[PDB]
RNA sequence: AUAUUUU
């Protein structure tokens, strides 16, 4: 049961991780508002705003509980324990020609999702195939998922290596795997 | 409707 906890405070961690992390920050128009308030610090009445987080969990004393314990150690934790903030020595790298261009060697594309499917069930399909850094389901005007999403690995080898495996399926369907490049040179 | 939501 204890285990249940740990599970809940590693999601907890993933998920803050995530919006303060390389690939979501530098395209999120409302967290970098925020950090630019009080030197970076978001207050977790803020946080708990923020829907999957709150599906986990609306309570500060579990996040910071699940904070001071991330392996990864991209969060800090205020002294009075009211908010949060990516660390000030863990800045976002530089955008350049390089940086750009090893993102899109690293992402991919697949196509093959029911349209019922969630982002959880498209998460734990991919917890098998390598570090994912970022999910993107396809969806209309209107936020209809398409079936088809991009992905992006932590590396052009862990990607490279999946777009190499040609029996991929999903809940025993055919799916469609692509580099995002090619995809597009296609379309 | 910045009432932005993997905010």
């Amino acid at each position: 049961d204890n285990e249940k906890m740990a599970a809940l405070e590693a999601k907890i961690c993933h998920q803050i991780e995530y919006y303060f992390g390389d690939f979501n920050l530098p395209r999120d128009k409302f967290l970098k508002e925020q950090i630019k308030l009080d030197e970076g610090w978001v207050p977790l009445e803020i946080m708990i705003k923020f829907n999957r987080l709150n599906r986990l969990t609306t309570d500060f004393n579990v996040i910071v509980e699940a904070l001071s314990k991330s392996k990864a150690e991209l969060m800090e934790i205020s002294e009075d324990k009211t908010k949060i903030r990516r660390s000030p020595s863990k800045p976002l790298p530089e955008v350049t020609d390089e940086y750009k261009n090893d993102v899109k060697n690293r992402s991919v594309y697949i196509k093959g999702f029911p349209t019922d499917a969630t982002l959880d069930d498209i998460k734990e399909w991919l917890e098998d195939k390598g570090q994912v850094l970022n999910i993107q389901m396809r969806r209309t005007l209107h936020k209809a998922f398409k079936g088809s999403i991009f992905v992006v690995f932590d590396s052009i080898e862990s990607a490279k290596k999946f777009v190499e495996t040609p029996g991929q399926k999903y809940k025993e369907t055919d799916l469609l795997i692509l580099f995002k490049d090619d995809y597009f040179a296609k379309k």
